[PDB]
């Protein structure tokens, strides 16, 4: 159910990555000013609560295994966006703003 819809988002992140997987500054610049930052902020909040709910559940493993793969494919796009960057870069500072908003969400993720 929710896993099937989530598996679709995995393909989108890989497709998004493949466009910028090489140092394509033209596609990187377009994604910087798009609504990509807003999408990840919502996704990060969902993943933080999804981990905790399945953590308490003993038999909720099949969704968790599918869940863990999604953010791993997400950060590759985040790394791809930072690929070829410069210090004080415009794209780099965009993540700084987005990390402030989702700073609470990234908490408890490491645990």
């Amino acid at each position: 159910n929710f896993s099937k819809a989530m598996s679709v988002a995995k393909q989108v992140f890989n497709s998004l990555t493949e466009y910028i997987q090489g140092p394509c500054t033209g596609n990187q610049q377009s994604l910087a000013h798009s609504r990509l930052w807003d999408a990840v902020v919502g996704f990060l909040h969902v993943f933080a609560h999804m981990m905790m709910k399945l953590a308490q559940d003993s038999s909720q493993i099949e969704l968790l295994k599918e869940l863990l793969d999604l953010q791993k494919d997400m950060v590759v796009m985040l790394l791809s966006l930072l690929e070829g960057n410069v210090v004080n870069g415009m794209i780099a500072r965009q993540m700084v703003d987005m990390l402030v908003e989702s700073s609470s969400n990234v908490e408890m993720i490491l645990k």
